[PDB]
């Protein structure tokens, strides 16, 4: 995919998680 990192990015949860 494209913008993946700036998709995700706006995202960017399954990170904030553990």
């Amino acid at each position: 995919k494209n913008l993946r990192r700036i998709i995700r990015k706006g995202i960017h949860i399954i990170k904030k998680y553990g």
